[PDB]
C-alpha cells in the first residue's frame, strides 16, 4: 500500500510515501518537490526503498498539491440508513466547484470569516485524484483515469448557499478546502465500501460506509466526464454522508475554536480547527 | 494603446500586440509565449513597435491564455430598460464557474453535442481580467487589480442547467467558453458604458450597454473578492444583456452549423461556429 504525500522541511515542500507503517522521503528517486508533478508525468519513477530516509512523525504534512483547476463536487450522494429504496431525496446528480485559493491542508486553520458567515458547517468526503486526461470515461476504462483517493472537507456557508443562489461562493471562501493528508494509489484501495467520518471537538457526526453512495466512483467518473475533458490532477469531491450540522435537530454551526477531524479507512486522518482573523 | 493577444506561428505559440488596428509579434520582447505568464508577472516590460515585425499575413488567433482556475460568472446582471433600474440591482448576486477546459479561441468552432444538449444557447459578456493577486478590494483599489478586459461567449445547455440544477456542468461542456480576441488593458478601457451586441447567422440577437449592468465592474470586484482571493489571470465574466434564445418566443437553441458574433466596441468581434464533432 504505497501512499503519496508531500511534507514541509525548511519552510519548504518535499515529497513522502508510506509502506506498512513508515514514511520514506522519496523526492531524490523521482526527481521533483511537486506531487502534482508525479500524477501529470502518468509513469511512476521506478523508485525502490531500502535507499532513502525514514523521518520523525513530527514531520508535518501540506496539502497534496494546489489543484490546478477548481475541486469539482457532487451534491447529496449518500442514503441514510443504507435501504431508502432507490433514493433518498429528489436524486438529481448536482455539480459544483470550489475556488483552488480555499485549499489548506493538514492542521491548517480554517478561516472562520465571522463578518460573512454565521451558518458555517463541515462536509467529510472522499476525494478521486485522476492520473490521465481523459473524455466519455466507460465502465471498463474509468478506475484506469484514477491516480487514487484523499479527503476533501467541503467547508459550507449555508448561508452564502443561500445568498448566492449557487452553491460557488459559500463554498469558496479562503480555508474552505481542507485536502489530504496523503493520496492512496488506485491500485492499493477499493472504494466500495470504506468508512468515512467527521468528529467535531471529538464528538461523532458522520459516520457512513462508501457503499451508501447513490452514485459510486464509477458512475461519477462516467457522468461527470460526458462531453467534459478530466484532467490529470483533477480532484473530484464524491459527496458527505448524513451528520452535517445544518441537518441536526436543532441545527449545530461551527465557532471558532471547534475542531473537525474527517478520517477515511485506508487514508488517514484531515483535522482542522476553526480559528478567526 | 496596445491590446494584447496569442497566435500560432509554425504550429507554436506567440504573444502579438494590436495598435491601431495593425498586429505585431513582441515574443522577442517579452520573452515568454505565454499571455498568462506576462499578467502573472504583474509589471510591463516597455514594448518598442517599431522593431516589431508588422503580421500582414492571416493569422491564427489563440485564446489569450487558459485560465490558471474556473472562469467566474455572474446570473442575471442587465436591465432590461435605462431607468428600469431603480433598485432592480437589489436582486441576488449569482456567482458560478466554467471549466477552463471548455475554453475555445476566436474562430474555434463550439462542439455542438448533440447527444447531450437539445438546448444549446448564447450569453455574450464582458470578462474582466485580473493582473494582481488580491482580497477584499475596495472601490478606490479595486481597478488596481485589473490588467484589462475581454470578452466571453457564455454557451449554456439550458436544459443541463436544469437537470444538474447547479450551472456548472451546463457551461462547461467542451466548446462551451469561447475567449477572446484580445485584452484591452485597463489603462486604455472604461466599461462604464461600452455596447455589447451579439448576431447569430447574421441577425441581431442581443445589443446592450454595459450601464444597464445590475452591479458595475468595482461593484463585482468588491463583492466577489469578500473573503475570497483573487489570482492573477483570473476571468470573470460579468454577465449578458436581454436577448438569449431561452428567453425568446418562441425559444431559439443552436444547431450544426450556427455562427454567433459577439462584438464589444473598443474590444473587437469573437466569431465561433456551431459544429457537430
Ligand atoms: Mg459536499
Ligand atoms: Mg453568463
Amino acid at each position: 500500500s504505497m501512499k503519496w504525500f508531500r511534507f514541509e522541511q525548511d519552510g519548504r515542500a518535499r515529497i513522502g510515501v508510506e509502506e506498512a507503517g513508515h514514511r520514506y522521503d522519496v523526492t531524490p528517486q523521482v526527481y521533483t518537490d511537486s506531487l502534482l508533478e508525479v500524477i501529470v508525468r502518468g509513469f511512476e519513477m521506478d523508485v525502490d526503498l531500502d535507499v532513502a530516509p525514514r523521518l520523525t512523525d513530527h514531520v508535518r504534512l501540506l496539502a497534496p498539491y494546489l489543484p490546478p483547476r477548481n475541486v469539482i463536487c457532487v451534491g447529496k450522494n449518500y442514503a441514510d440508513h443504507i435501504k431508502e429504496m432507490d433514493t433518498a431525496g429528489a436524486g438529481k446528480f448536482v455539480l459544483f466547484t470550489k475556488a483552488p485559493s480555499s485549499i489548506v491542508g493538514p492542521f491548517d486553520p480554517i478561516e472562520r470569516h465571522a463578518d460573512l458567515t454565521q451558518q458555517l458547517d463541515y462536509e467529510g468526503e472522499l476525494a478521486i485524484i485522476i492520473g490521465t486526461t481523459g473524455r466519455d470515461l466507460t465502465p471498463e476504462n474509468a478506475l484506469e483515469h484514477v491516480f487514487g483517493y484523499s479527503i476533501i472537507n467541503d467547508v459550507t456557508a449555508r448561508d452564502l448557499q443561500k445568498e448566492h443562489v449557487q452553491f460557488f461562493r459559500g463554498k469558496s471562501l479562503d480555508g474552505f478546502c481542507p485536502f489530504g493528508p496523503v493520496i492512496v494509489t488506485e491500485d492499493a484501495f477499493d472504494p466500495a465500501d470504506v468508512l468515512v467520518e467527521t468528529r467535531v471537538n471529538g464528538e461523532l457526526r458522520q459516520s457512513g460506509s462508501t457503499k451508501l453512495m447513490l452514485r459510486d466512483v464509477v458512475t461519477i467518473l462516467t457522468e461527470v466526464s460526458r462531453g467534459m475533458t478530466l484532467e490529470a490532477g483533477d480532484v473530484i469531491a464524491t459527496g458527505t454522508p448524513a451528520g452535517v450540522g445544518h441537518g441536526m435537530k436543532p441545527p449545530v454551526y461551527l465557532q471558532d475554536g471547534d475542531v473537525i477531524d474527517v478520517s477515511i479507512e485506508g487514508i488517514g486522518h484531515l483535522q482542522n480547527q476553526v480559528k478567526a482573523r
